[PDB]
């Protein structure tokens, strides 16, 4: 499913995402927008042969099971095919755990070269939450 702006932004909002460990929902809203263009299908293969999934872009080697990623741990505990449901709800556990680990956001490459330091509240801007 491809999410609208505001209607990820609510979907979001739902599930405890705002301000969670400090980051408001325009964060995890412009986040989405470059990792995945908001469509929770989006998946791409690495150099190192790990897969990053759903509207997040979770990676295989560390959070979730594909079965074809060697070595790698399966943190969030389900298989990547979960991550890419029309229910966020799987997306948005496995990211609270992430976001949680130490780094902060910082963890999502296109948040931090694209939404972070930047005015992230434009991304809600409009939307009755």
């Amino acid at each position: 499913k491809v999410f609208g702006r505001c209607e990820l932004a609510a979907a979001m909002k739902r599930h405890g995402l705002d301000n969670y460990r400090g980051y408001s929902l325009g964060n995890w809203v412009c986040a989405a927008k470059f990792e995945s263009n908001f469509n929770t299908q989006a998946t791409n293969r690495n150099t190192d042969g790990s897969t990053d999934y759903g509207i997040l872009q979770i990676n295989s080697r560390w959070w979730c099971n594909d079965g074809r990623t060697p070595g790698s741990r399966n943190l969030c505990n389900i298989p990547c095919s979960a991550l890419l449901s029309s229910d966020i709800t799987a997306s948005v556990n496995c990211a609270k755990k992430i976001v949680s680990d130490g780094n902060g956001m910082n963890a999502w490459v296109a948040w931090r070269n694209r939404c972070k330091g930047t005015d992230v509240q434009a991304w809600i801007r409009g939307c009755r939450l």
